[PDB]
């Protein structure tokens, strides 16, 4: 497929995985899950679990964390680098900005997707490996 | 382009235009604007304006309005029908569900889109005419 559409989905994936807002948690969780390989769905879920203090649910509890994409680059046929910053805002007036870099192992799979799951993952974008580190 | 990607964007457009949540207003407004022809951007803006009591800002002030897509159908090469329901929830515990049908006149345009506007409208999806009516 096009590079623009792959960038489109890599951006989305990183925003949904690394951002957080209570109102959008169920949608973001489901978006990330649908764009993840079964093995990756599982790591993501253990990480997002409410009992993990490093879950976005917890570290951004009562906060809003927005991801701004800086750049997206292909290191390889199936390897994307996404540089971004998180802007985090509390119940008060206080912004902390921090910079991060994510690596996605990805591909597209012709599989079965229900008519409605295709309104989220129309092309079978699948992230098989993922990592986020600060800069 | 694919039907799945066109459905993908028609769904998105209708969710962003007909839904409402304060936290996501700026993003939704910008998404709808970017996927609209200049003439349609303008009608949408006069409609969304804070002084219009029929703006989503006002009719769903302090509420959350979520769009669930029922179906998407092509009536023609450039004419989509999107049937959906709005579920509206107040500060209390009270849900009103209502059913609606939207008509989109659409196309794709090879134009200039900045690298970052392409993380929202990667393919130049443009809605030239639009209307939403109850069922």
């Amino acid at each position: 497929y096009d590079e623009a559409i792959t960038r489109y989905f890599a951006s989305q994936y990183v925003r949904a995985r690394e951002g957080f807002q209570a109102s959008e948690a169920e949608n973001n969780f489901r978006l990330v899950s649908l764009l993840s390989s079964p093995k990756e769905q599982n790591r993501f879920g253990k990480w997002y679990a409410g009992n993990n203090p490093e879950s976005p649910q917890n570290i951004y509890h009562n906060m809003i964390a927005t991801v701004t994409i800086k750049s997206i680059s292909f290191i390889s046929k199936d390897l994307i680098q996404v540089r971004y910053y998180k802007t985090v805002r509390d119940f008060n007036e206080k912004e902390n900005i921090s910079h991060w870099i994510s690596i996605l192992n990805f591909s597209y799979v012709n599989a079965h997707i229900s008519t409605s799951d295709r309104l989220i993952n129309p092309l079978g974008f699948q992230v098989s490996e993922y990592r986020s580190d600060p800069e």
